[PDB]
């Protein structure tokens, strides 16, 4: 059994292969999941320095720090302690996949995170190789129930330098290790930014806000 | 020279195939630009009863009626009288698409709205030719701009009989006739709803309700 | 009934929209079905001078061309005189994408073709809108049997001025209007050239060779 | 310096992630690599029994073993012995989307492969969690230069049993390590079969021949 803390922290280990070149990543962070509001310090331990923009891994390195409204069921809070499982496509506007698949438990009042992460068909001269990203965009993620499990679909946009962006498709699928009650159809706002990195992103901070809600009317 | 009023009309023409199957739709309506909010009333006059899903077409029935914050350039309103074009792709999940073109313009103060819809590969056990539909849910769409135009990405979900969804992504383009001032990256929450129909949906009444915003963090 | 003809002429009607642009094609032609070779003249009759690549429009101008040898049922061939409509959806690598939908029937010895052809987000610096093409590549097309119709996938590349090419997916659904013995998996190697244009392609002819066949191995 | 012999073995270790599931496989094969003939044994070493159809991984387990007629230029076996890396997307008609990465070098006479597979978005009731498929259906790969890198665009099918089929596009680029003469646009035709496999396909044999070509006429 599982009572979530109004402070919790987190563990992650990330394996990620990006136009053939392999890293790993290790974070560990904290927030406040009932208020919908996380920070995440990460290293990469492995594949140091990257060639790519470390914008991509952002969004895959942490579903119980959403704030849920009483009126809408938290799936992520209620897998507890058992968890979860997210699978994620991510499409974007010049042809480059990312997949990435992640298991999510509870050890203590640390959620622990396996994430895998593979990019292919980055384009030499794209702003990911090119590292002319400039972080993401707020989004907001349609979250609904389909086959027993959850869905969020989110287009997202990644800004490049010179002042346009640079969209991507998120179509992630959330499966709880046990039963739980399904939502309705809903919403989630999201903002996530790197507060901090070093000069070549093998130590960066993060942190995201994230809130559930209906439509507005 | 155009002071958009708080009260404008529609009247719109839209010729469409459907799996084959011609049709064309004359519409008339009304709304409050300034307040986000119109209705429109739509008699099939070429090719009814329609085979498929009459809601594919609601979303093809009005950019001037969005509440823009004062903050916000209002891409829309701004066109006016010359106007502006759109064109659309909804990628349906079962590999079903629509292409959609459209030109508003402005005669007195009744917006004119002309469109052209195309869909193919509709599954024909499919929820669309098997009229399984009940109408959209809610939405969130990125607005943002892009080679001197506007471009509106929304993930949309139709509601099916039995109680499940069926996703669409919409990918929109939004070009004025005339220079105006572009917004950055935003959103809009829109909700549109069939209000009323006869038997065949030869006689149809719909409402959208339509607000952008910022990020609420 | 039909006995199809060594020789057979062709009659085509497309009405088309692209970058929101109407315009009307009007082709003559003619073709040894059971060779697998045909031509056609074609007239832009509405919407002259086109403002977008001629070459876009050249595979939607007739599939009982195509050379079947005797143990693979030609689909087409069979479903005359009643005849088969057809449905494409075109993926451009820029994100254009067109829809076209087909009717062919039968009068005399001259099929009658009748297309819709729509095409959205050219993005206005890309090689259609900036007339850049230089015919498509041939081709080899997968034909295979599902839900009682026939598909065609192939994906087709377009040469660009520079010496590139500009890829295109092909998905295609064939549908009789009357029962008729389905193939089993084939394939149709293509080949399409514009034998002559003039200066604005308002007169265009062309020229397809389509053999079906097993894999050689 | 490399001279490719006649008679030529492989060695493969692949790592994989499939809805989840980590596996590990490791191959030994030989074949012709003038002629375009190869086999491979496999041993599914860890995540055995595989919860997946083994036919998705067939198409993943060695480029130098075509048949390349003397007029066009063989990217695969120019690039020996530094070698080359590619990079796959395969998108299935029902969502699921695997992505491939590879690396390709020769040690003597043994070709050694590095392979990453990663697999998400396979529905539960699907042939491929179901293990319900029958092997691929032969194919045709169009080959052609871009980016100074070369590139393969085949539409792939799974017989299913019932004696449907289940479509795959496969998008692959392949990136030789030194300089090579590139081909012009070309053909591949492919025939891949499972030779034998155990019950539960930890132990598995599969062959290929491919043979590249210009179109017919």
């Amino acid at each position: 059994m599982s009572l979530i803390k109004d402070q919790m922290t987190t563990k992650l280990h990330l394996e990620g292969t990006v136009n053939g070149h392999y890293f790993e990543i290790e974070g560990n962070g904290q927030g406040e999941p009932y208020e919908g509001k996380q920070s995440m310090k990460l290293v990469v331990t492995k594949g140091a320095p990257l060639p790519f923009a470390y914008d991509i891994l952002l969004p895959q390195h942490s579903k119980p720090f959403i704030k849920y409204p009483a009126e809408i069921p938290d799936y992520y809070k209620q897998s507890f302690p058992e968890g979860f499982s997210w699978e994620r496509i991510m499409k974007f506007e010049d042809g480059a996949v990312c997949t990435v698949s992640q298991h999510s438990s509870l050890k203590g009042n640390c959620f622990v995170y396996d994430v895998k992460f593979h990019g292919v068909h980055f384009p030499l001269d794209g702003p990911v190789m090119q590292k002319k990203t400039l972080g993401w965009e707020p989004s907001t993620e349609r979250i609904y129930p389909r086959d027993g499990m959850l869905r969020g679909d989110v287009p997202m946009a990644l800004k490049v330098e010179g002042g346009g962006n640079y969209r991507c498709d998120f179509k992630t699928v959330y499966k709880a290790k046990k039963s739980v009650k399904l939502p309705e159809n809903h919403f989630v706002d999201h903002r996530i930014v790197m507060t901090k990195h070093d000069k070549d992103y093998t130590n960066v901070e993060q942190a995201e806000v994230a809130v559930a809600r209906n439509s507005p009317f």
